[PDB]
C-alpha cells in the first residue's frame, strides 16, 4: 500500500593516484537512480513509485592531513547528460567546497514530485537529479574519497521488475 | 517435652540466594595491528562475537546466574596512529550472531554504525536485542549472545595502524546456579 | 482456542535397597516434557504450546521411622545433560532436604515463557528445567519414594502429533 | 573544526567496575558417615577450616572481588539416624583458623558451642571475627579465613550414624579485581 | 608522635626502542614499598608505621607526536607476584589508557589500614598495591616514560633500620 524506508547507505567510491585530478577533473558523476542506493536497491525492484521526503549527502573523503588540493560538489536538478564544469556546480543549491580531509554536507534542493523505479524514454520522471563531485585543486597524494547519502522515500504501488 | 523416634530436620533457609545483582564497568574485546599495505577495502580486522566469555569479569560472575540482558552496550573504537596514515574504516554492530556479513554494504546499513579515518575514533551507540538470554552455551546461537562487532578497514593505509577496540557493557544477572564450563 | 488445566500426578518412582544410595547417588534425574505427566501427556498430544502457570512438586518418600538417612532434590532451569552432584542443587531457588521419612515441597523458580511440546534440535524450548532428587545419606533399609507434580499450564494452537 | 597531529583518545568510562555486592545463601561444609563401634569421644568426625572455596557459589564470585566481610553466619548439624543411637556429638566453631584443638575441652570452652545425641540436631551461632579479610591465598592464614568448624563425637554410637553440617552465610564483597586460582 | 608528610616523586623510569612492546609487554611492575619513593625512602627508614592518606599517580609521557602506540596503567592492591596480562588491570578501579603522547592521572582505591615500612614474612601489610604500566600497542620510535607519585603520608612510631 505505502510504506516509509529511511537508511543510509553508500553512493560510489573513487581513488586518485598523484598527478591526476587538475581543476575541472570529473571524480564522479552518477545520476540518482535507484540501481545505484543498496538498500533502496531491493526495495525498489518491488514497488513502481516513490518520492523522496528528504535526501542529504555528505562526501566523507579519506587522506592524510599533507595532501592540499580540494573538491566541490553539488546536486543538479537536471538529469541530462551534459554538466561537466565547475561553474553550473557554481549556480546551485547547497554547495559545498574544502579540501581533501575535510568531510562537508549536501543538502540539496529536490523535486519532490512523484517519480518512476524503471527505465523510460524520458529521463526525467525516474532520477531527481545528479550528484557531480569534481576535484578543484591538484592534489599531492592519493586520497580516497567515498561519498554517502541519507535517503528517505515513501514507495508505493506494488509491482515486480525484471532487469 | 517427650522423645518421638526421629526429630525433623531444622533447616529453615535452604536454597534461598541471592537474586538480582547488577553489573557494569568497561573491558576490551580485541584487539590487532596491520602493517603497511596491507588492508585494502573490505579485509576483516576484528569480528568476535559478544559471548559473555570475551568480557571478563562477567564470564566469572555468568558461571554463577543463568540468565542475563543487557540494559546498556555502548562500544568505543580508538585507533592509535599519527595523522599521517589517512586510511580509514567502518565499524558497526549486527545483531546476528551468524557467520557470513563480510562487506561494506551490510555494515553501513546497520543502526549506529560509523565510518571515519585512522586518525579519528568514533562510538557506537548500537541496536541491541534487549531481551532475556541464556549463559551457557547449546546448539541455537541465537538465545545467548547478542551480535557480533564488525570492524574492517576501507581504504588502503600508508603507515602501519593500531586500533584498540572496548566495550562499555552494564547487565542484570539472575536465577542463580552454578554450572562448569 | 485456548484452555487451562490443573492436576497432580506421579512423575517418576524409584526403589533403592540396602547398601546403595551414598552421598551422590542420583535416584531419578528426569526433564519435564510432557511424555512423563499422564494426563498432560494425553493433553499435549491435540495441542502445540503451552506455558506453566504454577507449577509444584512434592516428594512424598514411603520408609518406616528406622532408615535415618536423607534425601535433597531441587529443581535447575537448565535441561542440559550434566549437572550430577550435590552442589548444583544446592545453589538453586526452592529446593529441599529432609530425612527419608518426611515429605517436602519445592516450590521452584520456572522460566514462564512459551514452549512447545514436541522434540525439536534445540532442547530449552520444550522442558521448563529439570527434577532431580539424589540421596545425601547411606540409608539402612529399602525406602521407596513417589514424587508427586502439581501442574496448572494453558495449551493452546491445536494440531495433532503421531509419536 | 580544523585537522591536529592526532586526536586525543576519548575512552570515558574506563576501569568503573561494580563496588558492592551482598550474597546470601546456604551451603554444607562437609559430610561424613561412621560405622557402629568407631567413634569413641574425641574422634574427630568433620575438620574443616570456612575459606571461601568450600562455600560454592561464593567461590566462583570471589574471584572477581579482593576482600569480603562476613555480616551473618550461622550454622546446622542435622544428624540424620533413628532414635535407637544413643551416642552424641559436640559441634563448635573456632576463630583460630590454627591446627591443633583437638579435645572435648577446647570446643565446650567457645561461645555458641553445642553438645546433644545423635538424633537430635541443634544450631551455633557463633562469634566470627567480623572484620574485612582478603580473598586470595598467602603465607599467613589469619588474613583469609574467619575460623575452622570442629565437630568430634562424646559417645559410644551403637548403629551407624550420618552426620550432615551445613552453614548459613551472608557477605558483601568489594574492591573489584580478577585473579588465577 | 606523629607527622603529616607530603610530596611529588619519581617512581620508575623506562626507555623503549623501536620494534619492542607488543600488547601485554611489562614496562614497569614495581610495588609501592617506602624503597622506592625517595624523599619517603630517607623518612620510613626513621619510623615504622604508616598509613597513607591521599596517592595519586600521573604518567607523564615524553615521545614526538609521531608515535601512535599507546599504554595502559592501573593500581592493584594485591601485592602478589603474579599478574602479567590487560585484563587484571581492566578490572581495577582507576585504570587509565592513552596514547604515547599523553599524560593521564591515576585516582587509585587503596588500602587505608596501618601498615610497616620493614621487610617480613607477610607481603600484604608492607606494601598497600602494585603499579603496572604495560604497553598496549606496538610503537614506531622511541617513547621515554617517567611516572610520578604524589603521596601524602602520616609515619609514627620512631625507630631506626639498618638496611
Amino acid at each position: 500500500n505505502d510504506v516509509h524506508l529511511t537508511g543510509m547507505s553508500r553512493i560510489a567510491q573513487a581513488v586518485i593516484p598523484a598527478g591526476t585530478g587538475t581543476d575541472g577533473y570529473i571524480v564522479v558523476d552518477e545520476t540518482i537512480v535507484p540501481e545505484l542506493l543498496p538498500r533502496l536497491g531491493f526495495a525498489a525492484r518491488i514497488f513502481q513509485r516513490y518520492a523522496v521526503e528528504t535526501l542529504e549527502f555528505e562526501i566523507q573523503p579519506m587522506c592524510p592531513a599533507n595532501t592540499g588540493g580540494g573538491y566541490v560538489a553539488g546536486f543538479l536538478p537536471d538529469p541530462t547528460d551534459s554538466d561537466h564544469t565547475f561553474d553550473a556546480i557554481q549556480a546551485t543549491r547547497g554547495a559545498v567546497v574544502a579540501k581533501w580531509w575535510e568531510s562537508r554536507t549536501i543538502r540539496p534542493q529536490y523535486a519532490r514530485a512523484l517519480l518512476w523505479t524503471s527505465v523510460g524514454k524520458e529521463q526525467r520522471l525516474t532520477s531527481p537529479g545528479r550528484l557531480i563531485l569534481l576535484c578543484v585543486g591538484n592534489n599531492t597524494d592519493v586520497v580516497n574519497v567515498s561519498v554517502l547519502c541519507r535517503w528517505s522515500v515513501r514507495l508505493s504501488v506494488p509491482s515486480l521488475e525484471t532487469p
